[PDB]
């Protein structure tokens, strides 16, 4: 800020001046009469500026003091104002000043180093410290997030927290007559916790919003550790402001008087997803009855992609094989710390405990949203939550991509949507600027059922894959044209009725159902084209047929090959069991023919009696954790 | 959006094209073999563009159709694609198109007239309709806001609502196979209500988020009337989006298929305050026991300022004389309608019914916030809510000024604040960008106790007034210097102890208390200087003394003259009853000497045994409604 010091010849004044503050002098308000003019002398530590060697006494003349260094003792710098007139012997008003340093410091340049306007600004030319939600369990002992209680129990825990340092320089007796208090608005106290480091004891938090600091005179440095307890959300834009106030306590009869305030503003780091184009690090599945052979194929694939593997046994599954749906593995990121965090869906089926019990842990965060009992729908399953690779759309850059999730085309009595709380949560993270797609036409309702993304060595570095009946018809028609109309879809499967290409192509109901699906998909195609700035050369159609079953909702006619596992270049694609022609399933060949030229290795995994007949595939039965973007979210300008 | 139409020689295709849409053609995906090249002929209503007179058949060649006018009948425009090769006789794929107009229209230029990107943008170069919260009572009958029920009862009510028109142009039989639906996200349905005008019946609202529209083929225009039901707030940023979807219902077996969507986005108009610099229109007070003479002075003043007058009798007051505190009169503003709206404080003392019963009415809105029973504090009284005149601060313009309200310097066990719900509400209005000041040091705790603003003919067009002990000391000292030390403050008052200037100036405790107040005020001075971009020449000090009573909180030593009524140039200033010197109270003269040169007329109203001894003055016992800014809030860029 600044302060106006009001000087008089009545007697001397005493004031404090915090270094880095603009201090100002009111000279004319008590200049005695007889007087035209004034002069200023000051001790050598005080710099005096005058705009608008002695000056006339005009009320809009401006005088400012700054102080080069902290006072060694009270009143050790002096200012002397001398009023005089044509025939008037000079009179002196005296000002005794005490200078001090009060620097509340934090990582506002975002480099791991703590060294007027306290605002937070995005971009690489911007400013403001980052703060992480301390939502992992470093505490080996119990089952709660670190930040739910009032204590630092491990010292590891401090690595997650943000460092703020108060740095004072004062006369030795200064806190005789002054006290410093640290504080946070009541508005924000339930979202941050602040520990004083001496070991560590809480000083600010949900229970207390202010704390008198115990600070010795001289040069002193006090270290604070800060954790956030809430992600940005609909009712929290994600800034937390911490303030240091300096109080004058000189008069034992009067109340304390504020002399100086400074702040730092923190922005709580958002939860961020990883697209399939990000290198994989760890893979997840369930093990259930008659599953074994699916799991070896997956194991083989992980191994080729360097990935840690992780399975969930039937004692914990409770029959729930759909590892995709209960959770999503994202990250949070600060200059000093980056760590994965599981977004745990309120789906709450058999896998309900898996995210809490097995995933949340040392350097592994947890978050959840929406109602935990009831109020939910299939569209809340995280097979319906994906994210694009980075894209630029008509000049605006989405360096972390854009979250995608499925929705209906309009709300009705029969329509489903992802719960508002999740949608609200995802938008509040800002940096991935969610897009709504149309998936309610699918029986299960998930965007993973009609799309996937894969890395590609050229263009923008990926391909959007989309399921395409058009493409499967063209392929099958082609095969009929070269004589293979007799070929049998479902060849090699027992307790299932083979069907010939000729009878498939002639089936008019099937051709109708697929035309309706073609429309549902094409709608999303243009939608993705617009909202991700894609062109056709970014997109590849995967031959895929559907059918309409109950409520005229759409299921996969044969294994949904786009519902694949993407481990870098190693694809784990469902086994279509197509019509076999010249030794090979023509589906597999068509796919390979589209993906192998991009460096991709296609492994066809058999999921037929395990997952496909249960209305899901490989992607639906697995999950991946992947490398965080290198791009720092705070450099975006959402 | 756009649509991709996929053409084949297999058979002809049929499609709809909404005018103003980019329609695109996939030619290569089924071009028969034998074929190098293609040509396009089309009926005269279809415009064909090709980038990248006959063209080679390359998949990245681009073909787009636009249509000049609505179809008179189904398929009345044709496109014919001819594939051919070196030795291959031409083959034709046929596309039959139906063009239609679907224009959902609203006042997006903000001029009272309804005639791709559906976003709302601020500023005078921006775009997006405005929508008002229908929070008045045009319904003469009952006591609820118009918008709480599901019906339009008066036709006057429609003047408050916003007009949206659907404008279609189709073949006569078009809605044989297509249906239009109007909708709003479930997220927003509890905040808007939409009536179809035929008279008017609700079609969208809290209970229903979609509605099948009954629309004849041909040229038709359907009128909708929209009201909002919620102001922008912490959980509502203030946009409401209404969408028209076009569905294909051709196939009786398949589900409906979306063909086209368009939207309009409305922004719900914020509640806006009026500073004292805005011309007055209506004045409010109470009448109580032994009040009569206060009320005549006020009546006289209103009359000179052209103002409607309005009083509240003791049957309704219930002893509550503080008309300032229970309410604040602001406005809401759309291009088609502007109307005042009372913000009604949760204070809920004797005047509790006055805003509901007597102020809310025909072209008079109502709003309220915060808890209605308990949870409140004195700082929630609207003597603690003010607004500045328009100001520019370091280049950023605040054309409606900035709300000011009082707060503590930091939260403690003894501190008070205005309730979070009000603070949140005020910030959510955006356009007045509230500033927090320090008022908790006052016993009562209100910013009207230390500041006021008044119009001024020069400079920025106002003066900030601030209470100033400094100034009262200087004045009194001056009077002692010219011999009048003997003069008596409280001269002319019975049952009150006169005190001489000499004994006042010598009273060291009083001089101490006032020094502490001087600091509390000076803190706000710099605070206002910064946040309103003020300079000293914008500010005038009003001589005023205080004392500290209970919890060392500050009360007025003599009637708080800055707690005045401002009716344009006609000021209604409390009667200080100062020491009388040369026929006149020197306080009154000092004030007059500061204000009369700005054109201001100072009337000193006696409120001493009526209000001053009850810890409030003229401003505290009254209220004003004033002319809305002419500047349209939506032209701001907050
Ligand atoms: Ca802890
Ligand atoms: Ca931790
Ligand atoms: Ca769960
Ligand atoms: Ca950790
Ligand atoms: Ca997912
Ligand atoms: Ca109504
Ligand atoms: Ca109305
Ligand atoms: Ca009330
Ligand atoms: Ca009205
Ligand atoms: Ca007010």
């Amino acid at each position: 800020q600044g302060t106006l010091i009001r000087v008089t010849p009545e007697q001397p004044t005493h004031a404090v001046c915090v270094l880095g503050t603009l201090t100002q002098l009111d000279i004319c308000s008590s200049a005695p009469e007889d007087c035209t003019s004034f002069s200023i002398n000051a001790s050598p530590g005080v710099v005096v500026d005058i705009a608008h060697s002695t000056w006339p006494l005009d009320p809009g003349v401006e005088v400012t003091l700054t102080m080069k260094a902290a006072s060694g003792s009270t009143g050790d710098q002096k200012v002397q104002i001398s009023y005089y007139g044509p025939k008037t012997p000079p009179v002196k008003a005296l000002l005794y000043l005490t200078a001090v340093e009060i620097s509340l410091c934090a990582d506002i340049t975002r480099t791991g180093k703590v060294k007027d306007q306290r605002t937070w600004t995005w971009g690489p030319c911007g400013q403001g410290a980052i703060l992480l939600v301390n939502c992992d369990r470093d505490n080996l002992e119990s089952s709660a997030m670190d930040c739910e209680d009032d204590e630092v129990l491990d010292s590891e825990d401090l690595q997650d927290m943000s460092l703020m340092t108060l740095s004072t320089k004062t006369p030795k007796d200064f806190f005789t007559n002054h006290t410093l208090v640290l504080h946070v608005a009541r508005s924000e106290m339930d979202k941050v916790r602040v520990f004083q480091a001496t070991k560590c004891s809480v000083v600010l938090g949900p229970k207390w919003p202010s704390h008198y600091l115990m600070v010795p005179g001289g040069k002193h440095n006090m270290d604070f550790y800060v954790e956030a307890l809430a992600f940005p959300d609909t009712d929290f834009p994600g800034l937390i402001t911490l303030t240091i106030s300096l109080l004058d306590t000189s008069n034992l009869e009067l109340p304390e008087a504020v002399v100086f305030q400074d702040s730092v503003v923190f922005r709580v780091a958002p939860w961020i997803m990883t697209p399939n184009t990000q290198p994989p690090q760890e893979v997840y599945a369930c093990s259930i009855f008659e599953n074994e052979d699916f799991l070896k194929s997956v194991t083989t694939l992980a191994m080729k992609a360097k990935c840690k593997l992780t399975i969930c046994p039937e004692e914990e599954n409770m029959d729930d094989q759909w590892m995709q749906d209960e959770m999503e593995i994202g990250y949070i990121q600060a200059p000093h710390k980056t760590l994965p965090v599981v977004f745990d869906s309120p789906r709450n089926r058999g896998l309900k405990e898996f995210p809490i019990k097995r995933v949340m842990g040392p350097d592994f965060g947890y978050v959840t949203r929406g109602p935990q009992t009831g109020g939910i729908s299939g569209l809340d399953s995280f097979g319906n939550l994906e994210v694009s690779p980075p894209v630029t759309v008509r000049g605006k850059e989405y360096p972390l991509g854009r979250i995608l999730f499925g929705d209906s085309c309009y709300p009705s009595n029969d329509s489903r949507q992802m719960h508002q709380a999740l949608q609200d949560f995802l938008s509040a993270q800002q940096v991935q600027a969610p897009v709504k797609l149309y998936s309610d036409w699918l029986s299960v309702g998930h965007v993973d059922e009609f799309l996937s993304f894969v890395p590609a060595p050229d263009r923008k570095g990926f391909r959007l894959l989309l399921a395409s009946p058009r493409s499967c018809y063209k392929l099958f028609q082609e095969q009929q044209n070269e004589g293979h109309g007799e070929a049998l879809l479902f060849e090699g499967i027992k307790k299932k009725k083979q069907q010939k290409i000729k009878n498939i192509l002639s089936n008019k109901t099937l051709r109708e159902h697929n035309s309706f699906v073609e429309r549902c998909i094409d709608w999303n195609r243009e939608l993705l084209k617009r909202e991700l700035g894609l062109a056709e050369s970014d997109i590849i159609d995967i031959p895929q047929l559907f059918k309409l079953k109950e409520f005229s909702k759409a299921e996969a006619f044969f294994p949904n090959m786009v519902n694949m596992l993407v481990l870098g270049k190693h694809l784990g694609i469902p086994k279509p069991f197509g019509p076999v022609i010249n030794g090979r399933c023509c589906l597999e060949e068509k796919v390979c023919s589209l993906l192998e030229p991009l460096g991709l290795q296609c492994t066809f995994i058999n999921d037929f009696f395990t997952y496909h007949i249960r209305h899901g595939e490989v992607h639906c039965g697995t999950n991946v954790r992947r490398k965080p973007f290198s791009f720092k979210w705070w450099n975006m300008v959402p």
